[PDB]
């Protein structure tokens, strides 16, 4: 595990509109500070719908295509006062996780965007950022954008995967 950064390394989306940012996402890149695992199995695709609710938090599912099948996991950012930003709803409900945080970095709503989460989980400080995708193709200018940024905070390019596109399950 790398260091989590301090929050005033990570930028919050100027004016975000939690209105342009609901609907369907590909996570095309990922960053984490975590275990760097070992495996002859390449690393699916993955998509999430951020589901805007009346409350105004959003309802995030991810799905991941698993033992043939399409597995799901939905849980519920309840925004801060800082537009962009958001906590976990009904933390108690997961296993060890004791701090949770999400910050909106920035995001053009109909391409792409990147997001920053910090938690803590059984006593251990993680944190990583992902890229997101309309599309599960982004160019290589928002990829090396992203790489450059996941360095700024201290993650080597070792730890930075950019998941292959799939057909199961994300396309749902
Ligand atoms: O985020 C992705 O798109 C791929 N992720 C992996 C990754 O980031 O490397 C997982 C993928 C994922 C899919 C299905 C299951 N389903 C299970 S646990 N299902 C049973 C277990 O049997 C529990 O409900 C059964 O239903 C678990 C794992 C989904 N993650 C949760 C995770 O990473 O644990 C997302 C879940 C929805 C909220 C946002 C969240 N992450 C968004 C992000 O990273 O950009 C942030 C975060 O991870 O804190
Ligand atoms: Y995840």
């Amino acid at each position: 595990l790398i260091p989590a950064p301090p929050l005033s390394k990570v930028p919050l989306q100027q004016n975000f509109q939690d209105n342009q940012f609901h609907g369907k996402w590909y996570q095309v890149g990922r960053a984490g500070n975590a275990a760097l695992r070992e495996d002859k199995d390449p690393q699916k695709m993955t998509a999430q719908i951020y589901e805007l609710k009346e409350d105004k938090s959003y309802n995030v599912t991810a799905v991941r295509f698993r033992k043939k099948k399409c597995d799901y996991l939905t849980m519920t950012f309840v925004p801060g006062s800082q537009p962009g930003e958001f906590t976990l709803g009904n933390i108690k409900s997961y296993p060890g996780l004791t701090s949770y945080l999400v910050r909106v970095v920035s995001t053009n709503y109909n391409q792409h965007a990147m997001v920053f989460f910090k938690k803590v989980s059984q006593n251990r400080e993680y944190f990583s950022i992902t890229l997101l995708g309309r599309t599960k193709e982004l160019a290589s200018e928002l990829k090396e954008n992203f790489i450059r940024f996941s360095k700024s905070l201290g993650l080597p390019e070792n730890h930075i995967v950019f998941p292959v596109p799939i057909d199961q399950c994300i396309d749902g």
